[PDB]
């Protein structure tokens, strides 16, 4: 029932999500210079790095709010995708499989918690 124990397990999901090689198009914002129509597609980028630092920074609230960023970063590959066929998208739903897999028991021990501290 610890309520804080979502910030070092998603700690402990981004190294693992870094040290995979499907997370090198992710890593870091798209670079615009090499996708220059990426902005009239996509209006909201995301990337990994965006995520990690925000979560040190202290600015996630709940696992949920991380999880949106995540989800943000495959939604962003799929619409930018010319063919669901494509290296890039492939690899994003290898790792979004990866990710969800780890990532709900850090949702349900969370939301757990927050509900025997309203008990
Ligand atoms: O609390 C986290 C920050 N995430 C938002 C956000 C993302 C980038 C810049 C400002 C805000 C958001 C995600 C997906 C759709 C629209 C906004 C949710």
């Amino acid at each position: 029932y610890d309520i804080q124990a979502w910030k070092k397990q998603c700690e402990e999901l981004l190294n693992l999500i870094f040290q995979c090689e499907d997370s090198e198009p992710f890593r870091q914002p798209v670079d615009l210079l090499e996708y220059p129509d990426y902005r009239d597609i996509i209006d909201t980028p995301m990337d990994f790095a965006t995520v990690r630092e925000t979560l040190e920074a202290g600015n996630y609230e709940s696992p949920m709010e991380l999880c949106k960023d995540v989800r943000l970063i495959f939604s962003n590959s799929k619409a930018y995708t010319p063919s669901k066929r494509s290296r890039i998208y492939s690899m994003s739903l290898r790792l979004s499989a990866f990710f969800e897999e780890h990532i709900s028991s850090v949702l349900s021990d969370y939301k757990s918690a927050l509900r025997f501290h309203k008990r």
